[PDB]
């Protein structure tokens, strides 16, 4: 027949750069380094196929439905009006179903979705086109309410666990280290660890979070809505904030990292925090655009990579992440980390995410799919 050599900047079948794929008809003949290919197929016509050739990326963290409650609980979300405004429509089943539709049109790559409304979980759990993990979000900073909140959450979880099918599993998501009491956090992590339920916790997203764990105050805590929290952060976390404390150290000493939960954002951490995460074997999900729009600072990917921590990519909800298309986060991340090997970004988008949410192979014999050529991606 007639082989075609499609070349790209980064290929992921470990990622390779430069990259290339020889296609014969609609079948992959070979995939690897391009020079190897031009030498193996001298008569093959070449085609510049764009920057990336790889399976559709996994959106390891997003919210297809949210609550005014979680917006109200986080002061820094309010400081960026556009985010609150954009987030208002992200309520209920209809909006969630439309989001899932978008994910499917984008390549049907896996997804790590945080769910708020029980009715949304009912609907998404029944989506035969989705794959990944649906994490039920739990939020309550009052120690005295921990037992009852846990019991209510467990009931829902036990019910849904029976509806769970291969490819789309149920997960749990304690909101943050400061909107969930220390008692409820441990009840949740222990339960999930024992039942084999994946976990995702938003940690150290904004710098003001690290500040209050150190001083008990600052722009976040001092500007919260009083009725939504106990009178002191100490009451929420069960210990006094201090100079040597951080939300990560808090979770580590609380014994929550023992369950190997996936930590989201993780922008404002210290070298010691990174060491604790690496030791525990926790994976982390970074949402580039979201962090930028929420003025949270920048995730230190090179530091996490050097520590050997598994990194995945997410877009976060569209309120702060713009779109549900992770291909766009890869582009953004390339700009954020000039010294970081682009191959690391692509591998993270695909393999990293798959490992977090639970990947098509691109090799000889496999059907060549246009979905592997990112430059041709359509969200409609
Ligand atoms: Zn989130």
């Amino acid at each position: 027949h007639t082989p075609r050599l499609l070349t790209c900047d980064v290929l992921y079948t470990g990622a390779q750069s430069p990259g290339g794929v020889v296609v014969v008809g609609e079948t992959v003949a070979a995939a690897g380094h391009p020079d190897e290919l031009r030498r193996q197929y001298p008569h093959a016509a070449e085609e510049r196929a764009g920057a990336v050739i790889a399976p559709p990326p996994v959106n390891a963290h997003t919210h297809l439905d949210m609550s005014a409650y979680e917006f109200q609980a986080l002061p820094y979300f309010q400081w960026i009006p556009e985010v609150v405004i954009r987030g208002r429509h992200l309520r209920g089943v209809a909006a969630a179903q439309a989001g899932a539709d978008t994910l499917t049109r984008l390549g049907a790559g896996g997804v790590g979705d945080i769910v708020w409304a029980p009715e949304v979980m009912d609907a998404l759990l029944a989506r035969e086109d989705l794959s990944g993990t649906l994490y039920f979000e739990v939020l309550n900073p009052f120690p005295d309410k921990a037992d009852e909140v846990f019991a209510a959450a467990r009931t829902h979880l036990e019910r849904w666990r029976r509806l769970e099918r291969p490819g789309l599993r149920l997960g749990l998501s304690p909101h943050t280290p400061f909107t969930v009491s220390h008692r409820l956090m441990r009840l949740l992590s222990d339960y999930a660890a024992g039942e084999g339920l994946p976990l995702q916790i938003h940690v150290a997203e904004h710098p003001t979070e690290l500040e209050m764990f150190r001083t008990g105050g600052g722009p976040l805590w001092d500007n919260r809505m009083p009725a939504l929290y106990p009178h002191t952060l100490a009451e929420v976390i069960g210990r006094e904030p201090g100079p040597d404390l951080t939300p990560v150290r808090y979770l580590d000493e609380l014994g929550v990292l023992a369950a190997r939960p996936t930590l989201v954002h993780m922008v404002n951490v210290t070298p010691d925090d990174i060491a604790r995460v690496a030791r525990a074997g926790c994976a982390v999900v970074t949402c580039p655009r979201s962090n930028h729009h929420l003025e949270c600072g920048t995730f230190d990917w090179p530091a996490f990579a050097a520590a050997g921590v598994e990194v995945a990519l997410g877009t976060d909800s569209v309120a702060s992440g713009e779109t549900l298309n992770v291909r766009e986060e890869v582009t953004f991340a390339r700009q954020l980390y000039p010294g970081l090997d682009p191959r690391v970004l692509v591998r993270a988008a695909v393999k990293g995410g798959q490992r977090v949410v639970g990947t098509p192979f691109l090799r000889r014999g496999e059907t060549w799919q246009e979905g592997f050529r990112w430059e041709l991606s359509r969200d409609l």
